């Protein structure tokens, strides 16, 4: 008896013996849940380590010609003490208008000498044709004159010509936490 | 560690995606019917609150999770994508954004704002508005929005009022 | 007071609980005894308010 | 065997993928920019190996694991095949039998040559060429191949040289 | 009799062409760092000892040195602040640059040229020069790259 | 040793010490089996519960 074998009446049964047959481990079903927007996952930072994140505005990017943009920090983590601060593992994704002008990609790579290039060796690249339109640098980038960055533009191609302001690019970045955010200020100047 | 031989079932529209809500944070929703949107321009209404949570008392509440999927007619018209922002300056501008976008190209057509206004006043929300894009032009009532929202329960549905004051 | 050693006032427990918005209509004022150019000095505000959560986690890369 | 409600998580490029290497082994890699190729057509170049290790010391050492992966410009031409063979006597006869092959029609553009040279000296690779085939015709330098491979450290990085003899 | 480097420090070599020159001038040269190491990642590593020495045809003119210095306002005056120097006319052409620099970000070096001196003038490529530096080994240094690009 | 790590006459190995790296879990492989019609899923009813079905034949429906 096995499944089910509970019958009425006799009725006997047997097998044969050999090598068994049946494949070695067995089965397991699953069930694939369905997501929806933002569902997905905004892994927390690290130890002591802060994410500093701000977006900054398109230019008028032309038919499949690529831009660049010296990325720059804000005046909080632009000090000197600060500047010299380390980073680690980091994205970029892009918000951009809804009635987009066929499907374009963008990466980052130290202040690459041919724009273009920088796509043929960016770690990750945040490609509209992708579920995913971003790149996650992680361990990348990770550790760095929170400054060095500077020197070091950012990449984006479209297919067709397109203008300015026409998306915004943000950046999550993994850098260790400053003291400012604490204690106040010294009352005696 | 040996490969597991496994096996997707098959998920029938509507099925499993049971969505538990947070302890004590109560879901209440409901929805605002789209107005005539032009082709490829995105129109924007501010949050069409419910009245029966307009109470300064409960007005005055905080939030957390909260969805948005849409219906559209069977004979809908190419594709639109929806979204929600502080009350953007400009239309488009809260599609390059939000935390979230439902489109209808995704298998589920909703957006979820996962714990991205956790903390903001039931009243702060009006100060908000919903971005909704189409392909090609379109009607109004064309399309209805679901703004699904949890917060709390108040001290109200918990009784009547003043029989003699 | 300028006249004072300290160029600077403590509002402990002065403001203790509020809006971070409320704030907002509540302006700052300042008076001179020269009259005198705009840009002639800043004022800082060092605030005590809760820690929010962004200084944290990243983003959600479904979107 | 009750089913497994799971979900599959949203990976984002770049993301994971971590590629542990082995012990002793130690992994080096570089590229060749590719040479105008023309319409269909499938050009190779020889081994491009890097001086740095070109030390008959070094030049006469093992292999194992292999990558293979290409950068291509956005204003990518279509599709483009990749690979690599012993110095195949007909071009396009390499793709008629690698064990991997990087493909731009691929989620993941890269190619694995999974110990299938595992032991074979660093040398040994210079015999082997890499081939490339695009569907239209194109520039050169237009895209870069990476020869990510891994192998052992020699006896020199070790230290500098001779003071005085 | 042989030599030995440091501690999870790696010792990264490469030489760079000279460029002609002309006799009893001394010129000078940025450095061409290695592209592997160019990243602001490790090129902000930390540097130990380094050593520079330098092949050349035989065939060439009077014996000449070579050293490094900080970018140098005067190419000549670069020689009276080095640290140690390459000599012809000795038996070691070659300087050691112990503990002179133990300690710097790979990419510090590069705001800093080498100089060379020359009795005659002399021909481009006409002798390379070797940069024998230890650094600290990175991380990828043995594990792939994510295919998920 | 450790991998394979069985070979011929001598050969020493050593590593470096820092804080790790790899992942922190590890992976694991599967195979999506390819299932055929109607070989899904019917869900039993419950407890008590009958499952009564039929269906309704279609009307000429328009554009
Ligand atoms: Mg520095
Ligand atoms: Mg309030």
């Amino acid at each position: 008896m096995s499944t089910s074998g509970t019958g009425k009446m006799t009725r006997a049964q047997r097998r044969a013996a050999a090598r068994r047959n049946r494949w070695t481990a067995r089965v397991q079903p699953v069930i694939v849940e369905p997501l929806a927007a933002g569902q997905g996952k905004a892994i927390k930072a690290i130890a002591g380590y802060s994410i500093s994140k701000w977006e900054a505005s398109s230019d008028a990017i032309t038919a499949k010609a690529t831009n660049a943009m010296s990325i720059t920090l804000p005046h909080e983590l632009s000090s000197e003490k600060n500047k010299e601060l380390k980073v680690g593992r980091v994205l970029l994704w892009l918000g951009l208008l809804p009635s987009v002008a066929g499907r374009i990609k963008a990466c980052v790579a130290e202040k690459q000498a041919q724009a273009e290039a920088a796509f043929q060796v960016a770690l990750a690249v945040a490609d509209s044709s992708k579920e995913v339109v971003a790149a996650m640098y992680t361990d990348a980038f990770r550790g760095a004159t929170l400054g060095d960055l500077l020197n070091l533009q950012i990449y984006l191609y479209a297919s067709e010509a397109v203008p300015a302001k026409a998306v915004v690019v943000h950046l999550e970045v993994e850098h260790v936490r400053p003291t400012f955010d604490d204690f106040f200020t010294p009352v005696y100047r």
